[PDB]
Order: C-alpha cells, then structure tokens, then sequence
C-alpha cells in the first residue's frame, strides 16, 4: 500500500489497484487455482481476512478486495438515494473490478456489507458465481422486518447511522477512535478487543480516522434503510429465491442469530443452501479464523 | 441568559431528593407546567403569561434538567423514571402546600404527568399532555419506519458511555439539531433566540447530558415495564384529560393520537395543532388558548 506505517498482513500477497467506472478498487491478491472473492464489512477493511485468506489461497486464486468506498478503493460522491453506496452499484462495481482481472465466474465470500453485497450480487447476476457464502448476516429485508423494541434496542446502529447528513458524521467525528473501537469491540463474543490483531485494530483506525471513510459508511447505511431494503422486499416478495449453492456461517453470539434462525431465514431467499453456526462473536474471521477457512475451504472445494 | 418571564419570581423548592427550581407566576388555582428533551422550563415563555391570567403557574425544571439538582442515578436509572420523578414533583408540590392541581406537561414532561395520573390521581384536577403518546405505545409501534423517525430513543438508551461521549464532541450542534429537526421549518426560526441560549447552557454541561440519557434509558427499560402493567391491567386515567398534538409532530407519525389516548384515559379530548413538536413555542397562540379554555371549564 501507500501508507508507510501499516503492516503488511498478508505476506506473499500482491496488490492490485483495479479501474471501474465507479472508481478504483484495492485487492491483495494470493494463490492460484479456481478464483475466490472475499469481501469486507463494517466497520473494517480487506485486512480483516488475514487470518484465514492465507489457508484460503492454498487452494484458490485468492482476491480479497476493499469495498467501494472503503479502505483505499477510491470514495465516489453519493447522492440523495445513496446510490454509489447500495448493495446493487456495489455489486456492479465489482462485478467490473473482476472482469478486469478475466473474472466471469468466481466463487465469493462476504462479511457483514460484503456479504450483503454478496447476496444482492445472487439476485441481480446469479450468472456471475459459482458458489456464495454470506458471514454472520440475515438479508437486510429481514433485520428490518424483524425491527421491534427489543431489536432496536440491541442493534441500534442501523437506524443511527441512516439519519440525515450530517447528524452521524458529526456525532462520529468528535472522537472517531473511541467509536470504532467500540463497535468493533462490542459484536464480539468476549466484549473487548482480544480477538484483533492490533496492527488490524490500527488499519480499521486508520480508515475510520478520515471523515471521507465515516461518511461513506453512513451511506452504507443509508442505502440499508432505504434503495438496499426495497430492493429486498421486491425479491422476497416476488418469491425470487438465489440458485447458486450457497453457504449461511454465523456466529453462536452475533449479530444475525439476535433474534432469527438463520438457516431457516435463508431457505426462504436461497434454493441450494447449508449453513452452520461457530461459537463466535460477529467477527468471524478472526475471532474463529480457523473454523471459518476450514469451512470456507470445504464449501467451496466441494465438487 | 434572559429572563423569559416577566412577573414570575424564581424559586428554589426542597425535596427528599434534591432541589427542583421554578418561575412562579400569577395566583389562583395551581397550574404545574412540566418541559421536555433537549429543553428546560423557559419553553413555557409564550404561554405561561396568558396563563398567569387566571392560574398560579408553577414552571418547573424536571428532576436533573436545567437548574433543579441532579440526583445519583443507579442500574435501574431510579430517579430519571418518570414513577420516581412523579413522586419527586409532588414532593416539591406540597412544599408550597399544592396537594391538588391542574398539570401541563411536554415530551418527557408529559411523561411524567400522564405517569403522575396513573401512580397518584387524587393530586390532580386536569391533566394536558402535548405532542406524545405514552411510552409504551412508542415501543409497541417500534418498526422500521418509526425506528428512524426516532431513532434516539434507542440510541441515547445504548448503555452509558456509548451516547455521552459521542455527544460530548460537539453539544452545540446536537441539541441544536433536535430542537431544528423536530419543528415544522426544520430550522430554529421558531424559537426565541434567548431560549435557545438556555437550551444549549444547559446541554453543554456532561452531566446534564448524561442525565437526559438517564431519562432516556428509563423510557426504554421500566418507564416501558410501568406502562406494560397498567395495560395489562386495563388502566385507565380517571382525570379529566386533554391531548394536544401538533399536525407534523411526533405523536400523530404512526399513529392516531386521540385514539391512543382513549384507550389509556376515560375522559380525554384533544385537537391537532398546525405546530411541529414543540407545541408552546412554534404555535404559542393556539396552545395558550386550549390550555386556558381547558383548564378553566
Ligand atoms: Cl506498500
Ligand atoms: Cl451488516
Ligand atoms: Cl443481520
Ligand atoms: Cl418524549
């Protein structure tokens, strides 16, 4: 990267600085064999994947990108639907990063936003994938239906976050470390910070610490209060079920099991589905990494 | 910081659990005035003169807010329920030998009278509440569309110090932000200036700050379970009772406010007012109407 004093989580690794229409999209890039996709969530970067990605690429092209918007993929400028920063355009977006890189077909993994990006990737251009697996998330549809006291006591971000510019980012920006550190302690299963690798702590800072990136994921959440949740509703509404065979891993504490069974949840958007929980928090990939790649590598190698 | 209430005097009321400061105006019948969230007892200043026509108005700081002290708040956020603050103003209430009056409250002051009525009826005459439903009729309506219409109840709940240190950043603009985002304008043109001047001392100090979060966790948590047994015991206010709204408020969002009410109160009437939330400053004329003509029939 460009940053001098970020750690290099992912030795061997290369970097790819890929063009789309929408902007620039940052990936290391590992292994070789049949080409896997790993997508980030909230409120992290690609690196969140340094625990398992290396075990991953032993069997895969391994490309493990950040977001649109996140990390160091360029930031688009949003607009009154949050459009740059719907599932949908992500989708696209990296839909275009791939295809740069001769990806058609590739098999994807996501976490939290990424595994949104993830599913809404299934309904729009189910062609594009071989396999999906979606981390410790319900569709976005789902967490809003099941939107009561209880729930919007527990999971208060999603409706925090999606107020109007500029009430988050002000709110988020008088003391930025103290907010990303609480988040990212709080969905985890023991409550602190001993899960993260602090040089992985400190490039989540990092990102967090510009007001470009805060804003970006208030979008991120705007556009889940808003185009993400009609765009779900149109699909289960019209009974439109993801084809490809896909994988549903939760955390026995995250965010997805707060109140919903998440395999049964998932039959209703998914025609081909397994899934498991992992005693965990919501980060999977580093509170569990080695059940996570052991799961990932056996989902995506099955024939 | 302006003084709001010509011919009211200012006093300094004891209770068992600190003092509740108050502008006290008038003479006749006693008429309590109960403010709101991000507010103090100035908000009553375009009202409470057309009241002192014909009442002793009582314009008090709730428990905690303003200028009245800030009792210690423990696991269950005690003294910031609206049971406890209640029992705390009737306390001060009969320090001026009041044990029967009429009571106007507003957002979480409205709270506390409509909790007043249920716990401890015989102290009132009337009661007016403006712009709310109780607590538990927001909870139970809790959906996505009200989960963003009014999305601080369930973030200035978030266990402390989650809400405080972020409104510790910048105080000004938050309480700016909810006094502007609640009104019909969506600006502050609304208010008097000097008003805002009080509003926003008063949420410049942490610990003020940290008791509205008080307030707010107990409206999640047992103000919620209070309200629960008064429902499932079919409850109902015996008070003669009237509900003001304003026609883009807060109470009329996701839900019809006179029928509500009917089914917490046995003798209610209410009117919409063209008004935003903040009743007695966006629409002072028609608000002091409906209240005199109320309180006096
Ligand atoms: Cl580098
Ligand atoms: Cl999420
Ligand atoms: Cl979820
Ligand atoms: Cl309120």
């Amino acid at each position: 990267g460009h940053m001098p004093d970020l750690a290099d989580l992912f030795p061997g690794f290369g970097s790819e600085w890929i063009n789309t229409s929408s902007g620039r999209i940052f990936a290391r890039v590992g292994g070789d064999g049949p080409p896997l996709l790993l997508l980030h969530g909230f409120p992290q970067t690609h690196v969140m994947w340094h625990r398992v990605a290396p075990k991953l690429a032993e069997r895969f092209k391994v490309i493990v990108a950040d977001l649109p918007g996140y990390g160091w993929s360029d930031m688009p400028e949003s607009d009154e639907q949050h459009t740059p920063y719907t599932k949908r355009a992500m989708a696209k977006q990296l839909i275009e990063a791939m295809e740069q890189l001769g990806h058609v077909h590739f098999a994807l993994a996501g976490h939290d936003r990424g595994a949104r990006v993830s599913y809404r990737l299934a309904l729009d251009s189910p062609g594009r994938l071989s396999k999906l697996a979606v981390l410790d998330i319900l569709p976005t549809y789902e967490y809003w239906q099941r939107m009561n006291r209880a729930y919007a006591l527990k999971i208060y971000h999603w409706s925090f976050l999606a107020q109007p510019a500029p009430l988050p980012e002000n709110l988020l920006g008088g003391d930025p470390d103290f907010y990303v550190k609480a988040k990212l302690a709080s969905w985890t299963r023991a409550g602190d910070l001993s899960a993260f690798d602090p040089r992985a702590v400190e490039h989540y800072r990092i990102a967090f610490a510009d007001p470009m990136r805060r804003h970006v994921m208030c979008e991120d959440f705007r556009a889940g209060a808003y185009a993400d949740f009609e765009h779900d509703k149109i699909d289960v509404e019209a009974g439109n079920k993801i084809p490809v065979p896909m994988l549903a891993l939760w955390g026995a504490s995250g965010i997805a099991q707060s109140a919903a069974t998440p395999l049964d949840v998932w039959r209703k958007w998914a025609s081909d589905v397994q899934g498991a929980p992992i005693e965990s928090g919501h980060f999977l990939p580093e509170e569990a990494p080695d059940q996570t790649a052991e799961a990932l590598v056996r989902f995506f190698s099955a024939a």
